[PDB]
């Protein structure tokens, strides 16, 4: 038989790719015109997929970049058991694997990272990972830090002893109202059927929570150009992250913008913080790129 997406649709209809276990992946491309001045791969947070950044694709693509992504494995279109992985770091080798075949067909272009959330971690190890490949990261919101409400260190203790004991046992989900103030984003987030919103497995808490000792530990190696946004009032990625990695960063070329009173997702927030959002995109990519 072919294989599937996991809503039933054959990857041979779809642009995807095969990863190092041998699981396909779905792909999106926004491909300018002309000859692109670069490559920008976009790298989608926990439980969500590439579809929810068309409005920013297609702005990025206004700019003559050539934007990609995928679905990670165990979200949307790809394949996987839903938001499990086996170890945090196939998500980073998969992104490498993507960046590498895209490269390939594109030599000497600039490439940039994109990334939200869970996708924001990601994005910083892959840069890292990489020391003086990226030409630039974009942060919306990046997983930066353990949660203070979820994770405190007695928290993180009861999870790894969870995680011997019942891997497998589901946590329950987020309040959707915690990701935006715009109250029509989060009635579309409720309502996308490739939204994973049935809860975390201890198992992925922990995978998550290995994320930000990795990010941690890479951050006085991180040398890479970066935009950073931020809300204020974030309950999931609590804005300290973000004044930590302004601070341990060793980038010569940083940047954080933040958001006051916005909630986690700022390129889905109130008009007033989704426009600026996409114009500080705009402005900081269209200057490090010709």
């Amino acid at each position: 038989s072919p294989r599937r997406t996991p809503q039933s649709i054959p990857y041979q209809d779809l642009p995807h790719l095969v990863n190092a276990d041998g699981q396909y992946l779905f792909c999106r491309y926004w491909k300018p015109t002309g000859t692109p001045k670069a490559l920008i791969f976009v790298s989608h947070g926990a439980g969500e997929h590439s579809g929810r950044y068309e409005e920013l694709a297609r702005m990025l693509m206004g700019l003559d970049l050539l934007v990609f992504a995928h679905d990670h494995v165990g979200h949307g279109q790809s394949e996987g058991e839903r938001m499990v992985v086996s170890d945090f770091h196939v998500f980073v080798r998969d992104v490498l694997q993507h960046v590498d075949s895209m490269q390939k067909d594109y030599p000497g272009l600039p490439v940039f990272l994109l990334g939200h959330s869970m996708g924001g971690a990601i994005a910083i190890l892959t840069a890292a990972e990489r020391p003086g490949h990226f030409a630039g990261m974009v942060l919306i919101s990046p997983l930066v830090l353990a949660n203070p409400e979820s994770a405190t260190t007695f928290k993180v203790l009861a999870a790894k002893v969870l995680n011997l004991v019942l891997p497998n046992l589901s946590l329950g989900p987020i309040d959707s109202s915690v990701l935006s103030r715009n109250k029509t984003e989060v009635d579309i987030y409720n309502s996308d059927p490739l939204i994973c919103r049935a809860g975390l497995k201890v198992c992925f808490g922990i995978q998550l929570l290995n994320a930000v000792s990795r990010v941690e530990r890479a951050l006085p190696k991180l040398t890479v150009p970066f935009l950073l946004l931020q809300g204020s009032a974030d309950r999931l990625c609590d804005s300290k992250g973000a004044y930590l990695l302004m601070e341990l960063a060793k980038s010569q070329d940083k940047t954080l913008k933040i958001y006051e009173g916005a909630y986690h997702v700022l390129h889905k927030e109130l008009p007033e913080v989704t426009n600026s959002v996409f114009h500080e995109i705009n402005m900081w990519v269209s200057q490090r790129t010709a």
